């Protein structure tokens, strides 16, 4: 705690909620505009996102569609 020690840094913000990161939860990068949003402000689980191939965010998806799928295909489904 003291008036100085300031950290000399910005960065805009990329989520809805007007924020720049957040380090304890997960972000997606949208693969149309380049913005990063949080998988809780999206609605997309990190355990997920490996999976997502191009994460498209809600605010394109209204115009692009939803979010691509890599293709994973690394032998035959096993059910
Ligand atoms: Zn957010
Ligand atoms: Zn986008």
């Amino acid at each position: 705690g003291s008036s100085g020690s300031s950290g000399m840094a910005l960065v805009p913000v990329y989520c809805l909620c007007r924020q720049p990161y957040n380090v304890n939860h997960f972000m997606i990068e949208c693969g149309l505009c380049q913005d990063w949003f949080h998988g809780s402000c999206v609605g997309i689980e990190e355990e997920n996102a490996v999976d997502i191939d191009i994460y498209h965010c809600p605010d394109c998806e209204a115009v692009f569609g939803p979010s691509i799928m890599k293709n994973w295909h690394s032998g035959p489904s096993s059910g």
